[PDB]
RNA sequence: UGAGAGAGAGGAAGAUG
DNA sequence: ATCTTCCTCTCTCTC
C-alpha cells in the first residue's frame, strides 16, 4: 500500500510537485456554471442555530479555506446556511446546505458511455495506474459569474466560493466533461466521472504513458490526491469492476444478492422469502405451484429435504434472469427501495413505466455491516446508492425508504442531524423520496434480514 | 483605568473629530427615485428644519442637487429625522449578513464577573458614504435637497455594512459582544478585564472609531434590553415599569399588544403560555399573574418537562456538583395542537429545541414521566444524550 | 424609514396511499 | 390517512 515509490525516480520527481496529498492554496480551462430554473428563485436562507463551540468550530475552517484561497468574503444577495460535520478523525468538514439551490437549479449531466464499451477498451494491457482527483472538487474554478450563487452564510459571515464546493448538483458532470476534454484523445486512458484509469501492455510504455498524462494534469494545474491512487500495479479497481490482465468481472454482480441468498431454516427465513418472490410473481411461469414444497413447510409440517432444495434454486433462477430482469435503457425510468437494518442492507433497483409500475429488476444490492444502528443503517443507504452511481447517473430517479433521518430531506428545513453528513454525497443524485411500508419492502427485507 | 485613560483618551472622545465605505448598487433593470416630499405642519416643518441644520453641522448631509430624491419622515418619541428609502431599496441589490442572536449572545457570558460597556459615538454616523453612490441618498425636505455624506439608517443593507464590519473585528474574541453599535465586554478578573479592554480598544483605535465616552459604562450594566448581574441576567426595571403600569386590556389590539410586549420577557415567567389561555371575568386573573412574574459551557444541568393538555411546559436550571437546584436560566412553555406518553414526547422534543444551542452536547439529564410522526420525534431525541429521571 | 428575533390568527395550491 | 410549499395578517423586541 505505497504505490508510489513502485514507478520510477524520473517520474517520482517530475510531477511530484502535482501529486500531493493535501491541496496546496489555489494558485490563480472549463468552470463550473450555475443556470438558474427560469423563475426559480435563489435562496436567502438565514444561517443555522448553532452552540459556541462549533461555532469557534465553524470559523476555524472558513479561515482554512479563506487561506487557501478557495472561498473569499461575498456581498452576495443569496445565502445558503451551513452544516458542522464532526469528522470520525476528532477533525471537523464544512457542509454548506445547498439543496434550495439546487433545486431551483437547471440539471445538465454529461452524457457519459456504457461502462462495458469502456472496459472493452483495457484489452491486453499489463499495467494499470488509477489517478484520483477527488472528481475535481475544490479545483475546478467556479464561473466567475455564477460564484455568488454558491455563498453561504455562518452564524458572523457570509462568503462565497471560487473553486468547485461540494453539494453542488451538477458537479460531477463538470468534471466529467473536463476529462473528455483533456483525455478523450488517447487510446491508454479511460475517463468516465471519478478516476482516470491509465493502461498500457508493458511497463516500458507505461511511464511514457503515465509522462503523457500527469504532464497533462500539470499544464491544468490540476493535482492529483496521491493517497487515494494506485500506480502501476497488477491489478486495479475501477467502475465498480476488478481489473484484471485479461480479466474484467465486476466487485457486486448485478444478481449476487439473490444468488447468494441464503436458504431458509427458521419458519421465518422461508416465509421471508416466499414473500420476496411472490412480489414479481408476474414474471414467472406459475410461482404459486413451485412455491408449493417451500409454502407448505412454512404452512404445516413437512421436512426440509432436496426438494425445497430445488424448489428455491428454481426460484432465484427466476430472478437471475428474463423477465424479471430487464435489459437496461437510457430513457429508462428507476426507482430505487432499500431496507438497511441489523447487520445488513439489500435494495433493489426496478424500471417503471410511464404510469409508476413494475416492468422488471435492473439489479439487486445486498451488503453486511460491521453504532448507533441508526447512524449504522443510513450508511447501507448510502452504499446502496453508491453501488448504482454509474447507473442512476444523469436520470431522476425515485428512492424510497423508512429512514426517518434521510426522509427529513422532504422538508426544505434544517434536516436531521443523522442525515447532515452525508449531505454532500446525496446532492449529487437526482431522487425524489418516498416513504416505505411493507408489501413493499418484501424484497428488500428478504435481501436485507438475511445476511450472508 | 490608569494606562487606558492615557491611550484611548484618543477615541474615547465626545463629539468626532474630523476604511469601510457603504455601497449602494442598482438592479439592472431599476431606476432611482425622483420622490415629491411628504407633507409636513409648520411646526413639524420646523423640528425638521432644526434637525437638517444638525446634520449640516457635524457634516454629514450636504445640499447637492442630485437627479434622485427621496421623501424624509420626522419620528416622535425629542424627534428624530428619517429618510423613507424604500423606493431606493426596492432598486437596489440586497446583502443579508448575519447580526448576532440575543439568545446567543446571553448565553455566552458565563460566570464573568465584572462587565465594561463601550457605545459608538453616533452609530452609524461614523461611516462615511461612497461618493459615486452618495446621490442616491438625495432628500427633499420642503426647503431644499439634501445628501447623505455618512451612512444613514433606513437602507436595505445598512445593517449589513455595520454587522459586517463589527463581525470582522470583533468575532474572535470570546469576551466580547459587539450588536451593531452596543459593544458588551465580559471578564472573570479585574486583572484580566483590564488585558481584554486594552485589545479591544485598541481595535476601535486601529479603526478610528470612537465611543461616546457619556453613554457608556466602566460590576454591572445593561445591555440589548436586559440588564447583566454579575451571576445573573433579569430584565430591567425600565421596562418593568411599564408593564405593571400598562391599562389592563379593554379592546382587541390591547390583549395583543399585551401578550406582545410581555412575549419578549417569556424567559422569566413560567408556565407563562399556559396562563395566558383566556387571551371574560377570567381574562383578569391572568395579567396579573403574570405581572408578578446563568448559563456556563463547563457546568451540568437538569432539562425538566412535564407537560399535559393545554400546554407543553419546561425549565432548565443550572444543579450542583451532586445534585438538586442552584438557579434557572429559562423557562420554556408553548401551545397546541393524542396520548399522555406521545403528548409528553412532543414537549421533550419542543423543549430540547429550545436549548438545542446550550444543550447539545453537554451530558445533561431528563426529568419527566416514562407511528411515524412519533419516530421523527425519537430520532431527534436520540442525537442528544442525557439520562432520565424520575 | 432598516435588518433580524419571538408569539399568534388565517388562507391558497400540490404529492404519495 | 401520511407529507409537502406558498402567501396574507396581528402583537412585540434588539440596535
Amino acid at each position: 500500500k505505497d504505490t508510489f515509490c513502485t514507478l520510477p525516480v524520473w517520474l517520482q520527481q517530475k510531477y511530484r510537485e502535482i501529486i500531493r496529498n493535501d491541496l496546496p492554496p489555489r494558485p490563480a480551462p472549463v468552470k463550473h456554471d450555475i443556470e438558474i430554473k427560469p423563475g426559480a428563485r435563489l435562496p436567502r436562507l438565514q444561517p443555522y442555530h448553532v452552540t459556541e463551540k462549533n461555532e469557534q468550530e465553524i470559523n476555524k475552517i472558513v479561515q482554512k479555506l479563506l487561506d487557501n484561497k478557495f472561498i473569499v468574503p461575498s456581498k452576495s444577495p443569496c445565502s445558503s446556511p451551513v452544516v458542522l460535520v464532526p469528522k470520525k478523525d476528532g477533525t471537523f468538514r464544512l457542509c454548506v446546505d445547498y439543496r434550495t439551490l439546487n433545486k431551483a437549479t437547471i440539471s445538465d449531466p454529461f452524457p457519459l458511455p456504457r461502462i462495458d464499451n469502456l472496459l472493452s477498451r483495457i484489452g491486453n494491457a499489463q499495467i494499470f495506474t488509477t489517478l484520483d482527483l477527488h472528481s475535481g472538487y475544490h479545483q475546478i474554478p467556479m464561473e466567475p459569474k455564477d460564484r455568488y450563487k454558491t455563498a453561504f452564510v455562518t452564524p458572523s459571515g457570509k462568503y462565497e466560493y471560487t473553486v468547485m464546493p461540494f453539494g453542488l448538483v451538477n458537479a460531477p458532470s463538470t468534471f466529467a466533461r473536463y476529462m473528455a476534454d483533456t483525455f478523450r484523445d488517447l487510446r491508454f486512458v479511460n475517463v468516465y466521472l471519478d478516476d482516470i484509469l491509465i493502461f498500457s501492455e508493458s511497463p516500458e510504455e507505461h511511464w511514457k504513458h503515465l509522462d503523457t498524462v500527469l504532464e497533462r494534469l500539470k499544464n491544468e494545474n490540476l493535482i492529483v490526491k496521491k493517497k487515494k491512487c494506485k500506480f502501476a500495479s497488477e491489478e486495479t479497481e475501477f467502475l465498480g469492476y476488478s481489473i484484471g490482465i485479461q480479466k474484467i468481472a465486476p466487485l457486486q454482480h448485478k444478481c449476487a444478492a439473490i444468488r447468494d441468498f441464503p436458504t431458509p431454516k427458521t419458519v421465518k427465513q422461508a416465509q421471508r422469502f416466499l414473500g420476496m418472490i411472490n412480489y414479481y410473481r408476474r414474471f414467472i411461469p406459475n410461482c404459486s405451484k413451485i412455491a408449493q414444497p417451500i409454502q407448505l413447510f412454512i404452512c404445516d409440517k413437512s421436512q426440509w429435504t432436496e426438494k425445497q432444495d430445488k424448489a428455491i434454486d428454481k426460484l432465484k433462477d427466476a430472478l437471475c434472469n428474463s423477465p424479471v430482469l430487464v435489459p437496461f435503457n437510457n430513457k429508462a425510468n428507476y426507482r430505487l427501495t432499500t431496507d438497511a437494518s441489523k447487520d445488513g442492507i439489500g435494495a433493489v433497483l426496478e424500471e417503471v413505466d410511464n404510469k409508476n409500475k413494475l416492468v422488471g429488476v435492473v439489479g439487486y444490492f445486498s451488503k453486511s455491516l460491521e453504532y448507533p444502528a441508526g447512524e449504522l443503517e443510513l450508511l447501507g443507504i448510502i452504499k446502496a446508492l453508491h453501488h448504482f452511481r454509474y447507473m442512476l447517473h444523469g436520470k431522476h430517479f425515485t428512492l424510497r425508504t423508512n429512514h426517518i433521518s434521510l426522509l427529513s430531506l422532504q422538508n426544505k428545513n434544517e434536516p436531521a442531524r443523522r442525515v447532515q453528513r452525508w449531505l454532500d454525497d446525496l446532492a449529487t443524485y437526482d431522487f425524489t423520496l418516498e416513504y416505505l411500508a411493507g408489501p413493499k419492502n418484501v424484497v428488500a427485507d428478504a435481501i436485507s434480514r438475511a445476511v450472508y
